């Protein structure tokens, strides 16, 4: 059906759009800090800390494959990123801190895109 390509070329556009997304947001992390997965063998704890833990390539994979069906999913991982740094580090820390830069830097990125994402559709 023609009905479920449409929603398919929605799904295309967004995943257009929020590439452009993220790139952007991942260069407001020159520090790199959260481009890959916290490693299970460095951090064998982790996962007894953060119960869903996220990352840029997690979140590249995912969106490739068009794993996100609307922006809201987007933002909820990229949250989680933010999230489960300001978390697992404590608040002195570089990573904590680059957390916090991230998110006040990428919610501009974000206001913008939530208004694109409705003014297209």
């Amino acid at each position: 059906s023609m009905e479920q390509v449409a929603m398919e070329l929605r799904l295309t556009e967004l995943t257009r759009l929020l590439r452009s997304v993220l790139d952007q947001l991942q260069d407001k992390d020159p520090a790199r800090i959260f481009a890959q997965p916290v490693s299970l063998k460095e951090v064998p704890d982790y996962l007894d800390h953060i119960k869903h833990p996220m990352d840029f390539a997690t979140m590249r994979k995912r969106l490739e494959a068009q794993g996100y069906k609307n922006l809201h999913e987007f933002e909820e991982d990229f949250d989680l990123i933010i999230d489960n740094c300001m978390k697992y580090n404590a608040r002195d820390t570089v990573f904590y801190r680059a957390a916090v830069r991230l998110r006040d830097q990428g919610g501009v990125v974000l206001r913008q895109a939530r208004r694109e994402v409705d003014s297209i559709g």
